[PDB]
């Protein structure tokens, strides 16, 4: 059931903003590791004396990397005279976030019809305000409310090129890398208590409900904005990875970003070639028994050659009533065992493809446990 | 003249330590951009609950990248029970350094005969202590004194593998990258006042003296440890780049690291191929007039084909009474216009090669000014 209860008009995920200590080095590592192009910048070279922000893109996926300059460079400014291109940015908030959490997502940004209206309706319905609506160059409106922990949900609306004040990147610095990633599929939060988190977020958005953890997924009307949230389950044999996250992150935050690929075989071939030369590492692949069991689960969807290619690349597969899901997880993106990335591709639910086609892979918890036991043999 | 006045036995540069917000992303970017192998680690996986430290190597060059974990992970520890592998590390100092300066060098480390003796003699001769000598696993001794700004000179001595507590890196994570870089040639500081800086450092080491700036170079007895120091010169037409450094760095710090290559043509070919895919950018190349003028300056040292290869790669050349110097400079390594890297290779002074052979390129200030004026034509 989908009661289509959004309290404002939501379109799609727009961008993800990482708060960094050095945006340059993180952005360059991510660009090479994920195959994303440098697309826009706002920094000293564009007149921004407050923060350095670099935008990477792959298809519709937009990753923004932001770090503060010395406050001394902008000491004479006030908010009405700021050279910051992102008006919600604050030196103290950014440094506090990074000191507390390390590298991680500060903002999950969605495009809405009217960010001013979205902000008002959200706060009227219980959202904790983080940054009020601000109109940039009479063209783009941005506002922010608290999502969980120190992560904000950022609303963006356009009257009619990322943000005013950002410059397109000189072609020579913009190498057209592309490993197949096309859009953000979902963004997952870890919280200490799932119940209150769900009630809060569903409360102010109207989003409906779509081992070691309990989870639920909030979704927009067309189920294209997908926001899973996890809480830990305590006392288990193996310690809850959600609890490990909360300890190393100093509390709630964004756990993983799932990036849809138009060709997950090519994406993973490209990413795995670069794992040891500056890119991202992947979690340990499942045993050969997992892929032998795949024939009985998805042999109608995937040929044996395609199943063999899943095995070459360490890809997991899950299936539900309506669609099939190919997925794989990176090791953590930075020093702490906190945020990681999922690469995903969905098969089915063709109407365009409906959002969440095939679910989120929860069947792979049991299929992996059983496959490792099967594999001790 | 070289009075060989070192107050203790100094061997060579040992390593450079960057203090980072996220060591993983900086280390991976540097590894790919410079062709350095991941060689050792000390982090959560090795039992270090305090800091994440990753060691990159290329030949004898050792780059260490360190970032703090949440203090909560080690809250129960005291110094006698610490799991830190680098005992001088402090969460507050590291966060304060990075907040103030951004990404940069915290420690210039030299190998000495006895780091305990070097520390005592240094402080007896005016050095400001930063971390007292500490013996690690009865095998390695480390001590630190202030060099300039928040940069420390770190003494390391070995009784008889980087540091105890570091583990060698799993071969699969250690891709054998190598673009030809072999050792640190010199490490350069920017200070507000050159005179007092020189007197202080030469005071406690016994090191002897080897537009927009004044400079002098301190050197060890065999002139293999080379420490240039710059101060700004004010009022000029173009603003002093040393002054720009001090403003954006919030004071004195390390300006550039010069990395010797055994084949600067290959190093620069390799680095330039990666500039736009996660590596390092280079400063604008000199005009064609610079390379036409090179025939008259170094035509006895470099064939026209070799001079043409310098032009392809943007390489600068300078010469003194005893040797020839090939050099090139990167753009700044991170967000702020502060630290950068020089790639260098020296021709001549064969006895092994004597240190500083060919100087440091100061002749290229005038040769570049004149070549740009020549090139307006
Ligand atoms: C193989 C072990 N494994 C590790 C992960 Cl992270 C994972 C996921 C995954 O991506 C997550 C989500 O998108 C949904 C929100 C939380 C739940 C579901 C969840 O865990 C699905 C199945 N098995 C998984
Ligand atoms: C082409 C413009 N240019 C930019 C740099 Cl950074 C540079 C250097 C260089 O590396 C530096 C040093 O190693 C020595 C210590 C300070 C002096 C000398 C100095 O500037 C030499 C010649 N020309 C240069
Ligand atoms: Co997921
Ligand atoms: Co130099």
């Amino acid at each position: 059931k989908n009661p289509k209860s959004d309290k404002f008009k939501v379109k799609r995920f727009h961008h993800i903003e990482f708060w960094c200590g050095d945006a340059t080095n993180v952005a360059r590592r991510f660009s090479w590791g994920l195959g994303m192009r440098f697309s826009a910048k706002s920094d000293l070279s564009t007149g921004n004396m407050v923060h350095a922000s670099y935008l990477l893109t792959s298809g519709d996926l937009r990753f923004l990397f932001t770090a503060p300059y010395s406050p001394s460079l902008s000491a004479g400014e006030i908010k009405p005279t700021t050279t910051a291109s992102i008006p919600s940015f604050d030196h103290g908030s950014c440094r506090s976030f990074f000191s507390s959490h390390g590298l991680g997502v500060r903002a999950v940004a969605i495009e809405v019809e009217d960010a001013e209206s979205a902000f008002s309706i959200s706060v009227a319905n219980g959202a904790i305000p983080s940054s009020p609506p601000i109109v940039l160059n009479e063209a783009v409106t941005i506002a922010e409310v608290k999502l969980y922990g120190d992560v904000v949900l950022r609303y963006v609306s356009y009257k009619a090129e990322f943000l005013p004040g950002f410059e397109r990147v000189e072609d020579a610095s913009s190498f057209p890398l592309d490993y197949g990633i096309r859009r953000l599929d979902h963004a997952v939060g870890n919280v200490p208590e799932l119940g209150p988190a769900l009630t809060y977020v569903a409360g102010f958005t109207g989003f409906h409900q779509f081992s070691g953890l309990n989870s639920a997924v909030l979704a927009s009307n067309d189920e294209m904005v997908l926001l899973p949230i996890n809480e830990p389950v305590h006392g288990t044999k193996r310690k809850s990875q959600i609890q490990t996250y909360l300890e190393h992150n100093e509390g709630a935050g964004l756990q993983h970003l799932a990036l849809m690929s138009e060709d997950i075989f090519r994406t993973l071939r490209e990413m795995r070639k670069r794992s040891s030369i500056g890119g991202f590492d992947f979690m340990p692949s499942p045993p050969p028994t997992y892929y032998q069991n795949l024939k009985k689960r998805v042999g109608d969807v995937l040929s044996d050659d395609q199943i063999k290619e899943c095995e070459e690349l360490g890809i997991l597969v899950d299936r539900d009533d309506q669609g099939t899901l190919l997925q794989i997880f990176t090791k953590p993106l930075g020093d702490r065992p906190t945020i990681f990335i999922e690469i995903i591709q969905r098969v089915g639910c063709m109407m365009y493809q409906s959002g969440g086609c095939g679910g989120f892979g929860k069947g792979n918890f049991s299929e992996l446990f059983k496959s490792i036991e099967e594999y001790e043999k």
